[PDB]
């Protein structure tokens, strides 16, 4: 099996062979601070900030 590939802040990363998901999480911890997490993960749950997917470079 090929291993999932995900977008990660402009780069393309090859996920650990165990990963099921590419994710994209954006948050505003403070009115002036935006946080953006992005990459591969074993688990993923759709929320208003965490976007999940399971195909290649799908972010």
């Amino acid at each position: 099996a090929e291993a999932l590939k995900c977008y990660q802040h402009g780069k393309v990363v090859t996920c650990h062979r165990d990963m099921k998901f590419c994710y994209h999480n954006t948050g505003m911890p403070f009115r002036n601070l935006k946080l953006i997490l992005q990459g591969c993960s074993s688990s993923c749950s759709e929320t208003e900030n965490n976007k999940c997917c399971s195909t290649d470079r799908c972010n």
